[PDB]
């Protein structure tokens, strides 16, 4: 997250990093045994974490899980990124509490203007490369469609939207990837792709789960 502030321990209890002997990407806690992240993070043998602030440091809070399953969207294209999700059930269900918690799934897609907080352990600078030790936040509106296709052309999809500021200074990065865009309460948008990070006219651009929740539901419910 480039340009955001200090979440605050466990203030984003649906929070999860994906570990693969090292944190690669974020996820979204979306029930005790199910997390929702972006397809672009598949990778065998992921370790969930959860409850986690400082991910280099074991603070007490934490649950560590292992995937036994990771389900990619049928429909996912690696080079468009369309259809940029994917479903990973946890070995054992999560325990639930103050710091480890589930968030909504939409059942309304979310309205351009809106606030939404992004998180994740992702690169903090524009240009060169630092990695934080706890969770950064970030607040960013839904750009316009048609800002976003114009800052994208022939590559926005109807699966997808942008976030974030035009002038720059302000978005999710990578190893943010995966990670929650959450909007009035429900998990609206996946850390998906951008050019570059908080670059002028090159906003965030986000898996849009809203078109989703059909597929989501009816894979938990035979998985
Ligand atoms: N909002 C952005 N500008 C943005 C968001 C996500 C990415 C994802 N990169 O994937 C590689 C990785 O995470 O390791 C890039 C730019
Ligand atoms: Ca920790």
């Amino acid at each position: 997250i480039v340009g955001g502030y200090t979440c605050g321990a466990n203030t984003v209890p649906y929070q999860v990093s994906l570990n693969s002997g090292y944190h690669f990407c974020g996820g979204s806690l979306i029930n005790s045994q199910w997390v929702v992240s972006a397809a672009h993070c598949y990778k065998s043998g992921i370790q969930v974490r959860l409850g986690e602030d400082n991910i280099n440091v074991v603070e007490g809070n934490e649950q560590f899980i292992s995937a036994s399953k990771s389900i990619v969207h049928p429909s996912y294209n690696s080079n468009t990124l369309n259809n940029d999700i994917m479903l990973i059930k946890l070995k054992s269900a999560a325990s639930l509490n103050s710091r480890v918690a589930s968030i909504s799934l939409p059942t309304s897609c979310a309205s351009a203007g809106t606030q939404c907080l992004i998180s994740g352990w992702g690169n903090t600078k524009s240009s060169g490369t630092s990695y934080p030790d706890v969770l950064k936040c970030l607040k960013a509106p839904i750009l316009s469609d048609s800002s976003c296709k114009s800052a994208y052309p022939g590559q926005i999809t109807s699966n997808m939207f942008c976030a974030g500021y035009l002038e720059g200074g302000k978005d999710s990065c990578q190893g943010d990837s995966g990670g929650p865009v959450v909007c009035s309460g429900k998990l609206q948008g996946i850390v998906s792709w951008g050019s570059g990070c908080a670059q002028k006219n090159k906003p965030g651009v986000y898996t849009k789960v809203c078109n989703y929740v059909s597929w989501i539901k009816q894979t938990i419910a035979s998985n």
